[PDB]
C-alpha cells in the first residue's frame, strides 16, 4: 500500500500499517494495509496506527483488521458476505519476550504458536475444543515433540525403558521428570527435579552420575558426576541433537 504523508508503523508478526501524519477537518486519521495481497482501509481516532481496517475480497468476504490502542495484538477477522458470520479469526500478540499467533475457528483456538525471543518455538497444532492436541518445540538444532493439555504442555524423549518428559505450565515453567520401567536396583535410572537450579540430577545404582540443566537459553546441558557420585567432574556439554539427550538417558 501507499498512502501520501503517511508514516508506516510496524505490527505484531509480518504486518505493517500506513497512519496518516495529520487529521482530516473531523479530527480523523486514515488507515491503510494490506494483507495477503488485499488492500484495507479505515479510519480512527488515534494517531498511532490503532483502529480498524476493512476490505472486501472478490468472493465477497469482508476482511476486518483491527490493531489494538498500544500496537501490541492485531486481529484478523475473515467474515461471511454479510460482514458478521465468523469464517476465522488469527490474533497475533507481541511483546518483548514473545509472539504469539493464535488460528480461532467457531470460538475455538485451534492452533497457537509461540516464538521467544531467541527465535526458538512452541508449536502447537490440530488443538481440539478440550484444549488437547499435539505439540513440538523447536529448538537450536532439534526439536521436541508431545503433547497439550489444557493443564499443561509434555515433550517427550524416549530412551529403552526411560522416559524423560518436558512440562511446560500455562505460566511458562519447566519441570522435568523421569520414569524407567527398569526394575533392577544396579541399572534403573531416577531422577530428582530442583526447581531453584532448572536441574534434573539422574542416580543410578544409589551414585548420582549426571546434572541435566535447562537453561533460561531454551538448552540443554549435561555434566557427569565422579565415580562416587559425589561432585561434577569435567565440563557441562550442551546438547545439539535429540540423540545426545537420548545418551544421557541409557
Amino acid at each position: 500500500s501507499h498512502m501520501k504523508n503517511s508514516v508506516s508503523v510496524d505490527l505484531p508478526g509480518s504486518m505493517k500499517v500506513l497512519v496518516s501524519k495529520s487529521s482530516n477537518a473531523d479530527g480523523k486519521y486514515d488507515l491503510i494495509a494490506t494483507v495477503d495481497a488485499l488492500e484495507l482501509s479505515g479510519t480512527s481516532d488515534k494517531n498511532n496506527g490503532s483502529g480498524v481496517l476493512e476490505g472486501v475480497k472478490a468472493d465477497a468476504s469482508k476482511v476486518k483488521l483491527t490493531i489494538s490502542d498500544d500496537l501490541g495484538q492485531t486481529t484478523l477477522e475473515v467474515f461471511k458476505s454479510d460482514g458478521s458470520t465468523l469464517v476465522s479469526k488469527k490474533v497475533t500478540s507481541k511483546d518483548k519476550s514473545s509472539t504469539e499467533e493464535k488460528i480461532i475457528i467457531d470460538g475455538i483456538i485451534i492452533e497457537k504458536i509461540i516464538t521467544r525471543a531467541d527465535g526458538t518455538r512452541l508449536e502447537y497444532t490440530g488443538i481440539k475444543s478440550d484444549g488437547s492436541g499435539k505439540a513440538k518445540e523447536v529448538l537450536k538444532g532439534y526439536v521436541l515433540e508431545g503433547t497439550l493439555t489444557a493443564e499443561k504442555t509434555t515433550l517427550v524423549v524416549k530412551e529403552g525403558t526411560v522416559t524423560l518428559s518436558k512440562n511446560i505450565s500455562k505460566s511458562g515453567e519447566v519441570s522435568v521428570e523421569l520414569n524407567d520401567t527398569d526394575s533392577s536396583a544396579a541399572t534403573k535410572k531416577t531422577a530428582a527435579w530442583n526447581s531453584g537450579t532448572s536441574t534434573l540430577t539422574i542416580t543410578v545404582n544409589s551414585k548420582k552420575t549426571k546434572d541435566l540443566v535447562f537453561t533460561s537459553s531454551n538448552t540443554i546441558t549435561v555434566q557427569q558426576y565422579d565415580s562416587n557420585g559425589t561432585s561434577l567432574e569435567g565440563s557441562a556439554v550442551e546438547i545439539t541433537k535429540l540423540d545426545e539427550i537420548k545418551n544421557a538417558l541409557k
